[PDB]
């Protein structure tokens, strides 16, 4: 009756890891869907599996957290190449690749020999962010992502290049199956992760159904956009070969608002600190104000990770409440004040936790913000205007 | 740069596991303070450690799992003690011990004699849940919640007595030191946990400040109220030996609205279902609808777990909206229904999953209910009655 396992099985059972291990219903689970040269952000009504979308996710951030690792370095990451083709997923990074070395404790351990890559995607509980900086904005920390995506695929290619040497390992098997890697002399520089996932014991028909197949795609489609939204101005996302082209959290706001109020007011603002190491750390937000917008909704990509909760939302909810309260008060609660306002909020925040390893709701004292950051004024300003307008209306 | 963690050097490190490892702001955070003779649920506006209130969590529930295992066999869990005093928290139940026995593959694993109670509280990935069945409505799942206590405490006692024998062990040091455990003849029969936290090292004064200490105690009191109501009729609650009288979702619903709305209309309903093992469930509810409630609000008590998010909230507030909608165009959005209504839900769900290790979210897909659960008309009108009124003054 009492037992034991190891990560392997328990990452197959449990949700902990990275959600539900079937399909349920995701609240707020959206896509990228084209509609001629438009680019639109739509919900997904059907029932998806997390964890499935999250070891999409762990790659993604892994990626993301290597252009961040890498931006004020000499060899830089210039693209993430993102494709996602017969059920294969794959996430290709330029810049530095992962060190092709013998790792020495991973050695001993496993009394043979066991390269970095080996480490880093096989070994749980093992990555370069065990040890995180109070500092550190990168989305990584648990050492645990890449070894789930591991053990949800049927197979796995990982493919790294340091400019000297190439290296070359299969994973299969829900990582049951390890193949020794093959190294090769190279001078190419890169890291590519490529998969298969176990879509069938996850609830998806194999191979996947027309509906699943354009459904996971504008998942992954608006992921990248994201990520394009997030990462440095020196790299480019692509999506199966195609740029995304959200650079801005304007071009966010616009594609998540072209459907339910096109040709609209984008309001936005770079909301900084005077503190270190706040003040390296600028928060781009834009957001729209419309009378047809049923609640208030917004889009967080924070450290590169799109959580869903947050205290920063929190503090601009609260803060524009405040002068929406009296400047109605003056011409004539914090639900009334806000649900007009769809908002996205894009950057790094230091120093910050989580409430799981999918990082759904990021952990932090509200008063960082209060203490640190200040809304530049015209933003505020600008947004009480209108949700003013907007309340002047439904009384009259 | 490349490190390997431990499970103990991880848990101490990583937010994944029980949330953040310091004081933070904790949404929707209560506790239960005492006026007169009256309990009154409030919110606490300062800043906690969620893994501290995790560990507490995980044993509680841990207790609460033990009372659904025994509520239909001959030997039973008849109380549930919760104490808090000077740091230490301890919990307490009745029924059947944990095993007082040698596990063999544990033995064998560490070349020495490992008993069963021992690996319940030092061994991760480790439990009677490992293996889940379809319909269990235990919150237990991942053999992770005690040793994550363990390794949060500087000291620990178990004790545990199955009617022929008792066993102690002593584990301290954040898991880092297990003495053997102490084996001697008794015809007491059940299990303890008593400990006392890493204060300091979780952002807590030691010992705890006076409001560090009363937000402590005023939080446990409410966990061991909300315990109260959904453990089987056979149990009592105590917090610190007073029983935890509120054992019906009515008495909760009071408590929580006891300052915003005293001597208001509780509204209450038997959610129940045609197949099994649904059927075996049925979700008690009670509900207030108020003027003066700015928001809408619910408290969850799921499968033993005070959860703030799932399909099974949004299954009542669709279904509350829909007549609301009809019943105002006669008369004359989700949220406008929705925003003056607090409600209680707690019962057993089968085959949930979640979203984290902390069980804030639990996942599921929206179609369980639609197709097995039907709200009692009775309750929707009698809430479609109120909350029209409330639509008819402002209006007005
Ligand atoms: N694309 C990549 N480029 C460079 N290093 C990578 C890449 N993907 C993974 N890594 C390395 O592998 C380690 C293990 O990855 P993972 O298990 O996801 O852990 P982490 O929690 O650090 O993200 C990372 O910490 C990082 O050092
Ligand atoms: N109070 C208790 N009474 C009986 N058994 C208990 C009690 N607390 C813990 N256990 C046992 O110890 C195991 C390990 O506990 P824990 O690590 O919390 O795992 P789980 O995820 O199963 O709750 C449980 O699965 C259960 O079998």
């Amino acid at each position: 009756a009492f037992e034991i396992s190891d990560f392997k099985e328990h990452a197959k059972k449990k949700s902990m890891w990275a959600g539900a291990l079937n399909k349920v219903t995701i609240s707020g689970l959206m896509g990228v869907f084209t509609e001629d040269e438009d680019l639109m952000a739509l919900p997904i009504h059907r029932d998806h599996c997390p964890a499935l979308l999250k070891i999409f996710d762990e790659i993604i951030v892994n990626a993301t957290d290597h252009e961040r690792a890498c931006h004020n370095k000499t060899k830089k990451v210039t693209y993430i190449k993102i494709s996602f083709d017969k059920g294969v997923f794959s996430c290709e990074n330029d810049g530095p690749g992962i060190p092709i070395a013998k790792h020495e404790q991973a050695s001993l351990i496993a009394k043979r020999d066991v390269y970095v890559p080996e480490v880093a995607s096989c070994h749980f509980l093992a990555g370069t962010n065990i040890n995180k900086a109070k500092d550190c904005i990168k989305g990584g920390t648990n050492g645990v992502g890449l070894k789930l995506a591991m053990v949800h695929s049927q197979w796995a290619i990982l493919t790294t290049a340091d400019g000297a040497q190439k290296y070359v390992q299969h994973i299969n098997q829900r990582l049951d199956i390890i193949e020794p890697p093959t190294i090769t002399p190279s001078r190419e520089m890169f890291t590519r992760i490529e998969l298969m996932p176990v879509y069938q014991e996850l609830g998806y028909a194999e191979p996947l159904s027309e509906t699943e197949q354009a459904d996971l795609s504008a998942w992954i489609y608006l992921r990248a956009c994201q990520c394009a939204a997030y990462v440095g101005k020196g790299t480019t996302i692509y999506y199966n070969d195609k740029p995304c082209r959200t650079g801005s959290v304007m071009a966010l706001a616009k594609m998540y608002t072209l459907l339910s109020a096109p040709n609209s007011t984008i309001h936005t603002a770079t909301i900084k600190a005077d503190a270190k190491p706040y003040s390296l750390h600028p928060l781009q937000v834009a957001a729209v104000v419309s009378p047809k917008f049923k609640k208030f909704e917004h889009v967080s990509v924070i450290n590169g990770v799109n959580c869903v909760k947050g205290e920063h939302v929190t503090f601009l909810k609260k803060t524009i409440n405040e002068m929406v309260v009296k400047k109605f008060q003056q011409t004539i609660t914090l639900r009334d004040s806000c649900s007009n306002i769809f908002i996205v909020i894009v950057g790094s925040i230091p120093g910050i936790e989580w409430t799981g390893q999918r990082k759904d709701e990021l952990s932090i004292a509200e008063n960082v913000f209060k203490t640190h950051y200040s809304i530049p004024s015209s933003f505020l300003t600008s947004m009480t205007k209108s949700i003013v307008d907007i309340l002047l209306q439904s009384i009259s």
